[PDB]
């Protein structure tokens, strides 16, 4: 099954897990996976395997 990423807003310093780089900005800094809870980057989601 495919994940399911849905914008966040981050609070803690957070990590991206496909490319390993910090998630930028106060809001809305990236895409938390509703089922799996994995963290990514807008710009990565396309690059990760879409197995959830
Ligand atoms: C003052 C600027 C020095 C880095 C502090 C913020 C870097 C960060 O918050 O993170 C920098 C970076 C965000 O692209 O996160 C990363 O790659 C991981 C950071 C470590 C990079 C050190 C490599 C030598
Ligand atoms: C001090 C200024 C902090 C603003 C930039 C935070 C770095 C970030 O890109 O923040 C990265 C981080 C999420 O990865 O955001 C966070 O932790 C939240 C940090 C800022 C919270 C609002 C402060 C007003
Ligand atoms: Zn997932
Ligand atoms: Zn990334």
């Amino acid at each position: 099954m495919p994940h399911r990423f849905k914008v966040y807003n981050y609070m803690s310093p957070t990590f991206c897990d496909h490319c390993g780089s910090l998630l930028w900005g106060l809001v809305k800094q990236g895409l938390k996976c509703e089922d799996c809870g994995m963290n990514v980057h807008h710009k990565c989601r396309e690059k990760v395997a879409n197995l959830c």
